[PDB]
């Protein structure tokens, strides 16, 4: 009768409800027949806890850092493209509950909002920029500029996406943007992705990628862009520990590992099951992130106890905005502190220092 | 057209048809997304038995012990809160079915009925409580105190509840109990779980055990009780080898490995799954037991052949109660007994003494 | 339209559109919650199989010895009792069609034909007895008298129902022997089932069982059978090794590994499962045989690439009767045969000799 | 409301919703109660992909070789019988979609048109005929006689049906050919597989391939075909790694992979679990090939990380023409060519020379 929404899924439900179905279905899918999409959650499912008890859990602290940054919990929010089609504030209403949680936001470049229009709304909030490398590298330039000028505290480089996926839905329902919108970063009507323009018969998202994004890049780009920023740079999309170890190699700062939401390649394991290898294979020399199927507060323990430091979220994220812009993003972010703070506390930890490889089987 | 009901599924059955939807739901759930609840149940069935042939099973006997009182099968009533909700005799009932039966009664703390008032309706009957840490310390003693004087024979510390698990049917249903009855071993409207007394907006008992429960209790708070009786306690609510061992090396007498029926963290393992590795862990020093998910004689008799002493059973016995008071929760019992020994007859086991590891394999 | 059946599975669809409800569920029924109902078949699809190619398969020979006597493919008849419910003609159809095929029938002692009456339908028909211990150990020896006397070649001894087994549908549907029929080799109201006897208000059978077939059979009652007969003996529901050796050391001429159709303990492994470490605990002593869950030739196939002698089939002979008397068994053991000797060919198999282990895999 | 067809299932999906049901039903099924046809399509989806990142993916080259003969990508036709059941035009409208993607197309013994008219439509194409082994080796050498002339460039010959296997559908429905359709490679009525030719009363198919097919075929017929032609040689069907070396010992030139579409020996393991094996048996010595479950890109780059040369697809390119004749088959491979493309580039392969091993686990 009045929407009573406890959980992350309840979000989801209300957002089918109340959205375009080529606005759900864009936010949704995964590539391909979305094997790996289900394995994202059903992975989870099959690291088994073993929590200590009689532990004194009075006092459970959730608060971690990222790239030297603190954050009120191992949580943040992860880059998701186009967030006014869920909700008319968009990122706007992401970074100020982001904000008021006292956790970062990842900004799209794909962003309905500027990333000064971002900043101007969320001046106190943490705040990274996820950036792709534009075949136009004085654009990607620009993007890092803005960033550093604007008081963005790290560049999340995405290193999975030299084309996009195929996402069958998009190809059904041919996705654009809705007419009022735009990829707010860019000037021109080819990169800010304006929907009277020509983006082909299928995917318009897709055909987008091919005209913007440079499928040739490769280490020397990652080169290019550690020599152009001094700020923290994390590769974002890696699923092997060879490339984990070239990272590093880099100099880079962070690996997050992350299959894209299972948007990109199908058939690629859940990133919670390559987690182990990723944090093996880096030594300590970075920290190491995970996205990609976080719903519960146990997936956030779960992660951190195969040696994750925080863990982002990307589509309950949306579901949040389209109950209700800020209040529900914040609503989603206090409904993952909540069942998080009480799995550490039934866990037996008292501070995400404590969480530790024991509290998992496979 | 009239109740045939043959098996404990057939009571569940039963109880969901005449319960109001929100004591179903509260009886009936587990935490979250309820994988251990499906585990607990799924788990028995990847024990697979090697049944001996031609032992000569005229003569079967059920009768075993619990920590020194004899008990007619290894098979006892765990406890259960708020029984009066299932069936207006509630506890009495159920402890009445238990003296019939020669069987073993568990109290919850958070029963409708009174320690003195169940001992008084079931006299004869072997009885323990069941203790949650109260932050009045005051309380706890006089719980135990009063088990003492009234003839209760052991306490089972529940160990896994610092708080209570969210439930989410009780939240949704924003679950309290109906206004005629009281946890009736406490006094104060608070304590009793009054519910004309304000338990928020979310599941009533979730905000009872924030306001009753102690969340900082630890191993002093059991080297404290272990002071204050010299009854028989056992550790309830135990998962890990480690956290057996320290119960032993705390002068306890027992372990109840338990996930609280699948009621507290989501995602650890099935009981029977985890039992192996305790009773290897406390190498003979003490009992153990187990509980969750037990619904047939060949779950019994694969927790003993795995090397528990007995099993405690939840939920069944609430569908009994809904049945028909005692004689339905006699009816349960009766089936799980009719079970157990057509079980043990069927796999070549004359008594309880000589069912042994090799009867299983996973 | 016109019944067009033309695998087993057919026949049972058949069967349960014509059957009495309470018939079908008295047949088709497990035990309890039927875990090794569903294994038993499931259990096969698990054995991949390895063929070879360009073997010459022109002339397949499905012929085989069972206890030294020549059968016409390695798929025989095993025993269900109370065939008259499912075709008049009952047991004598069936052996009339076991004639015809070449194959071997083994006769229940609970058969509503009597010994004599399936012998003058099947004289020149291989025939053996199944023979359940009676509390009357002259009945007992009456009923392998009387196999001797009348041609019978072989006693399968039942050792896996010291009880019956608790299927619930017959619990629910109080099954009983229709008016006109009894189990025919027996005098007594008692010893014949007649349903107009008293035997109980749960599942006439279990409480025939509980009267009639003495629990306390043991190895001494197996040394006790082995003087009385000079026939081959078969021990009938073995499902360990250190049993099938027992076996062997008291002078047994062959191991049926059997669950019972998963109609006695529920939770045993499949038999296609356990038969390999049955072979290999006999050491080529004695024959192995296999029954549950066989309904596709490539399930035959199967079992002697694992050590089978031969398999024997149980419900899908009651499913051919209900079709059609003597001619629907016939089908149903054409389709086996034809199914079988397909499997044989595609596989490299010219004969049973060359069916070896490296043709499957789990 | 008009067809928008994406993905190769959707092809299916609308072949489903026009053709005839038994011409579905022929061309859909596979052997008994299809377990290896579901697990050809799962198997796939249990090997994962591990995409190396930052390879620059600008440029990929997906052209390579089959037996000598350059192909545009490693992505086949397979034989197919009777595709004039699907479409008019059939083998001519399959050939030419082949000629225009620069693939090779296998042509079947079976096909609805002959060797001759194949050739006159696909001149350009590289075109391979597949073989079956005639009790009539007259018949044998004319159909590889006609190959050399019409300027086929391989013999695949198929091992693995010396007799058909049991399609249950065709069963039911007793399959032949529509009356305006023949065989087309043969002059007899029986050869010709007539419409109006007897048959019997089960599958036209299966009775035809008793009568025309040789069971008896061994080795030593590999040798009477290795002698008979210098054309390439590939045997199909082979499973097994000892088959394998054999067809390496006769001096054949490559092992196409293949359970027949599961439509032979049902229980089979599915090919790409077979595939590694077969790989590793032949030690380079000739090109392996796999069919069975192609569907999507991913399967494709998965056949090749395991080491085979080129896949083939069967049922995919049959939903081609019965969409659209030519164009619909030229959809199907363009879908698979461009998945393929799309998979390669997300998992870091710039050409089919460096799709290593490292790139899946099982
Ligand atoms: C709707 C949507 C849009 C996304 N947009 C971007 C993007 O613009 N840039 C990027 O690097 N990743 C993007 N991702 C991937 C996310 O950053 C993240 O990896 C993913 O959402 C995590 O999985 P989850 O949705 O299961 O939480 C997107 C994901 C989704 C679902
Ligand atoms: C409705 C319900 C109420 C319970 N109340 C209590 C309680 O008051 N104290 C306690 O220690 N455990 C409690 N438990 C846990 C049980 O003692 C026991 O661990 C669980 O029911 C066993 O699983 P089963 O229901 O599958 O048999 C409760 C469980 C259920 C289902
Ligand atoms: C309806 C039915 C009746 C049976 N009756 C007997 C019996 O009288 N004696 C006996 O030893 N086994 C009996 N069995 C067990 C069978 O001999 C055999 O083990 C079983 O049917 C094999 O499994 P299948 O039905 O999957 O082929 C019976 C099984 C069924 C299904
Ligand atoms: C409808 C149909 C007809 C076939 N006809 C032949 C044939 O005439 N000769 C042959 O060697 N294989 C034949 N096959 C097997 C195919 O060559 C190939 O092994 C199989 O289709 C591959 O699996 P897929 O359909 O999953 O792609 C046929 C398969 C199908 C589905």
């Amino acid at each position: 009768m009045l929407p009573r929404l406890i959980c992350i899924n309840d979000y989801e439900q209300h957002a089918k409800s109340v959205l375009p179905k080529s606005i759900y279905d864009y936010y949704r899918s995964g590539a391909n027949d979305e094997e790996t999409l289900a394995d994202n959650i059903a992975a989870f499912s099959r690291w088994k806890l073993y929590p200590r008890m009689l532990r004194n859990v009075a006092e459970t602290d959730l608060s971690t850092s990222v790239l030297g940054q603190r954050v009120s919990m191992p949580i943040c929010v992860g880059a998701t493209a186009m967030q006014r089609m869920a909700h008319v504030d968009g990122e706007l209403a992401t970074v100020r509950a982001c904000q008021s949680l006292g956790t970062g936001m990842m900004l799209s470049s794909w962003a309905t909002s500027s990333i000064e229009e971002v900043a101007e709304a969320g001046p106190e909030a943490l705040r990274w920029l996820q950036l792709y490398i534009y075949k136009d590298r004085e654009v990607t330039k620009k993007l890092v500029r803005q960033a550093e000028k604007m008081g963005y505290k790290a560049i999340f480089v995405t290193v999975d996406t030299p084309y996009l996926g195929n996402r069958l839905d998009d190809v059904r329902n041919r996705f654009k943007l809705p007419p009022q919108l735009r990829m707010k970063n860019f000037e021109t009507s080819t990169l800010s992705f304006s929907p009277e323009e020509n983006f082909g018969d299928d995917s318009g998202l897709a055909a987008y990628v091919a005209k913007a994004i440079d499928p040739s890049i490769s280490w020397e780009d990652i080169k290019w862009l550690r020599r152009l920023t001094s700020l923290p740079i994390v590769a974002k999309g890696i699923l092997r520990g060879d490339d984990a170890r070239e990272a590093v190699k880099h100099g880079l700062n962070g690996i997050l590992v992350s299959n894209h939401g299972a948007r990109q390649l199908d058939g690629v394991p859940a990133t919670i099951d390559v987690l182990p290898e990723i944090v093996e294979a880096v030594e300590g020399k970075v920290e190491v992130f995970l996205d990609g199927g976080v719903r519960k507060g146990t997936d956030v323990l779960k992660a951190l106890a195969l040696g994750a430091k925080a863990v982002f979220v990307g589509r309950p994220i949306v579901w949040g905005l389209a109950f209700q812009g800020e209040k529900g993003v914040q609503d989603v972010l206090e409904i993952l502190k909540e069942e998080f703070r009480l799995a550490m506390a039934l866990s037996g930890c008292q501070n995400v220092k404590v969480i530790d490889k024991t509290l998992v089987r496979k």
